[PDB]
């Protein structure tokens, strides 16, 4: 159920985030203040319309998007993508294509905590949220 992701959600762990992001492009600098960061996904539902946004000290992202439906996306680290969202049994599954590349962003509740995967060809990478 999408009701069960609405809510704003505080990062409390990461693991393999630097390769993750190098993996996409992101340069030293900006990983390194990227990964000491702590974000806030916000996620919203306004009749069958979602939006997450996610919100911190380094930078400040926002989607609205209908699930199924394929939607233009810039990215956090300023890919320009072509995106969809589809809910596949209680996971929230996040298709980004471009330049003939692909990454997918997995959303699904774990012990009431929310657990992004993220998939970069071999860069995995997961991202542990609390409730707030
Ligand atoms: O987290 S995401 O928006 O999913 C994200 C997804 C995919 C690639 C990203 C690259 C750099 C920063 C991100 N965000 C970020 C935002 C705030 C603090 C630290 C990193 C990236």
């Amino acid at each position: 159920m999408v009701d069960a992701f609405l809510g704003t959600w505080k990062l409390v762990d990461s693991k393999n985030f630097d390769d993750y992001m190098k993996s996409l492009g992101v340069g030293f600098a900006t990983r390194q203040v990227a990964s000491m960061t702590k974000p806030t996904t916000i996620i919203e539902k306004n009749g069958d319309i979602l939006t997450l946004k996610t919100h911190s000290t380094f930078k400040n992202t926002e989607i609205s998007f209908k699930l199924g439906v394929e939607f233009d996306e810039t990215t956090a680290d300023d890919r320009k993508v072509k995106s969809i969202v589809t809910l596949d049994g209680g996971k929230l599954v996040h298709l980004q294509k471009w330049d003939g590349q692909e990454t997918t962003l997995v959303r699904e509740l774990i012990d009431g905590k929310l657990i992004l995967t993220l998939t970069h060809g071999t860069a995995v990478c997961t991202r542990t949220y609390e409730k707030e």
